[PDB]
């Protein structure tokens, strides 16, 4: 009966797009490179590995490798607009996120993350799962188009948040989209309330 | 439709109060401990708080060093268990667990855990949250007695797992418990299923 909302990190909360692009650069200046603004498809590996092979292996590696995730800048409006949220009457925030495969670092620098960005306090709001479809909530805020697993009904509504690579996509009506943090995502949050 | 299972990992299928007791012991032999027999009371801390003062900060100690929650040593029956229980038809299982407030290791050596006995793939059936209540699903087996959070209806049965903390207690009916990995939890998953 409070409206529960989850908010994805990457590419919601956490700059993933640009983080990775720079750190790409940085670390291959001699190889070619997507530019954020042509990014298309969830899975940048994917892109990547289509743009020239071995490609796929050196953009994992950027992920994967320390200090990645924790250095990742908050997208604009991202960290006021999840603080202002929580502290709404009848209103539980989580963020829910799902880590990548190699472990070594991704889970503990997402807490570490959350930590520098929200505060102590704010740790226990996070979920990590590889399966956001057996969390319920009245609403999910994430990039992934396409958000599937062992729920085949989830109880919430998956809000499309925008990044490069879904901003040119056709949802499906009724589905809808959060464009940035600074369009009306109190409006979405009071749709759902009774 | 399938049936799914949300299985608890700290006093369910690690090892929890085994390890720490060995560890409390090893690094403060000249201290008073609880055996386990005696261990009464979810928050082991609150425990050696009263049964010396100090106490609570040096057991605290124990669990927020590194590879303690490696270390910890399946509970007997609770690996082949699991793993039969994710191969049966129609029945999804994932591992659901609390990390404790300090970050540094526990997040990374639970899947580390997970990966040692379970394997890769296992990986991606793992939750970490505070909150369980927000997860969903037919089945929780957790040895915890009071679990609660936000969502004040959670749509799974919690099934008590038998630990030396919550032996000696009396739930109030109709509420069921899974005494061991030995106990018939095949039963307890078939009264569940359509
Ligand atoms: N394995 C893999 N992970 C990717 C690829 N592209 C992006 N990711 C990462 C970014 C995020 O850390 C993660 C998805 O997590 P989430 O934003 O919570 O849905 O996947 C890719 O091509 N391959
Ligand atoms: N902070 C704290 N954690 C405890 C205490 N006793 C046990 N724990 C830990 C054991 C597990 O790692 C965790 C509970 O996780 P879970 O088994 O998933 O419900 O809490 C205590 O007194 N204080
Ligand atoms: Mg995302
Ligand atoms: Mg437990």
């Amino acid at each position: 009966r409070a409206l529960r909302v989850l908010v994805n990190m990457d590419g919601v909360l956490a700059d993933f797009e640009g983080g990775f692009l720079r750190k790409f650069r940085a670390r291959f200046p001699d190889q070619p490179f997507i530019a954020l603004e042509d990014r298309r498809g969830f899975w940048v590996s994917e892109q990547y590995g289509r743009l020239r092979p071995g490609l796929s292996e050196k953009a994992i590696s950027i992920w994967e490798s320390k200090n990645f995730f924790f250095e990742l800048e908050p997208l604009p409006g991202a960290v006021e607009a999840v603080k202002e949220m929580a502290s709404l009457q009848n209103t539980d925030v989580f963020i829910c996120t799902s880590p990548i495969k190699m472990f070594k670092y991704c889970p503990y620098e997402k807490y570490a993350w959350v930590e520098k960005y929200f505060g102590p306090d704010f740790l226990e709001q996070i979920v990590l799962t590889r399966d956001k479809t057996v969390v319920s909530a009245d609403l999910l805020i994430d990039d992934r188009p396409d958000i599937t697993g062992a729920e085949p009904t989830p109880s919430w509504e998956h809000v499309l948040f925008t990044a490069c690579h879904n901003q040119h996509l056709q949802l499906q009506p009724p589905r809808r989209r959060l464009h940035s943090w600074a369009d009306d995502w109190k409006a979405i949050l009071d749709s759902k309330r009774p």
